């Protein structure tokens, strides 16, 4: 069902080094959501390639856009399992401390702070 259910550690870390090789300048990132979540939709797709230079509030502008939301839907995103510190984080430095062993970040949205 989820993404790391669907492949084995080791295609993870090959498709990891494989967008090293390809898209150097891009962060791999895992967006699913959270399994309770009765509100917001799936996305069109699991694995992203962002640009390392945005920063956590721009990436959460995106999502909302790619989930064509509204003003007033509510959007909680958990990194790495956990809420962010700062959305004025560059994703570069988010990456290097937040990225699982697999060297995907990981990420997961709900319409609750309560996951
Ligand atoms: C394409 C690519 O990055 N793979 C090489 C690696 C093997 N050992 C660590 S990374
Ligand atoms: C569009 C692109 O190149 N990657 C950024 C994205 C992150 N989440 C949705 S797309
Ligand atoms: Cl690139």
């Amino acid at each position: 069902k989820t993404f790391k259910q669907r492949r084995t550690f080791e295609q993870r870390v090959e498709d990891v080094r494989l967008i090293r090789e390809q898209h150097p300048t891009k962060i791999p990132v895992i967006i699913e959501r959270y399994k309770g979540e009765k509100q917001l939709p799936v996305l069109d797709k699991t694995k992203f390639l962002v640009p390392d230079h945005v920063n956590m509030s721009e990436l959460i502008k995106i999502i909302r856009r790619r989930l064509q939301l509204n003003a007033n839907q509510a959007f909680f995103l958990l990194v790495n399992g956990h809420s962010m510190v700062s959305v004025s984080t560059p994703i570069s430095e988010v990456y290097e401390s937040e990225k699982d062993e697999d060297g995907f970040l990981y990420m997961v949205y709900a319409s609750q702070e309560t996951f």
